[PDB]
């Protein structure tokens, strides 16, 4: 819900921003949070569209943290390559992706969480030539 109009703040070592690309990197333990959500790498980039379009992190591996209703459901989010595609509401996690939820756990080669409509998709990475090939999914329902 409130995700998106909150204020974006980032904490990292050190950033560089081309505000003529409208491009930006941050390195070194980065955090950035957006109300609830939160992204977590070693290398974060920001890309900007007319307005404000993607978020894209990489770590060992990279996180994403998120609560959908104001309950204790919060939803936590792995992946060697996460994008956040801020405009789309849009969170695709490559190489590794696992995703846990309320005790259910995810795993695939690629997974697409949409934050809106809290659809969970998961699959193969078609054309992203993963380090961690994974052609089965794997899934656990806790009791």
């Amino acid at each position: 819900p409130s995700d998106r109009e909150q204020p974006i703040r980032v904490q990292a070592d050190s950033a560089e921003l081309d505000d003529k690309q409208g491009v930006a990197v941050y390195r070194g333990d980065v955090v950035v949070t957006q109300g609830s959500t939160k992204l977590t790498g070693n290398t974060v980039t920001l890309k900007q569209d007319k307005n404000g379009e993607v978020v894209t992190s990489v770590g060992k591996p990279a996180y994403y943290e998120q609560k959908p209703a104001p309950d204790k459901d919060v939803t936590k989010a792995y992946g060697l390559t996460i994008q956040y595609f801020v405009t789309q509401n849009r969170v695709v996690l490559i190489d590794q992706a696992k995703v846990i939820q309320e005790g259910n756990t995810f795993e695939g080669e690629k997974i697409v969480y949409d934050t809106q409509r809290q659809i969970v998709n998961a699959g193969r990475a078609t054309g992203s030539q993963v380090t961690s090939p994974r052609p089965r999914i794997d899934m656990v329902i806790q009791p």
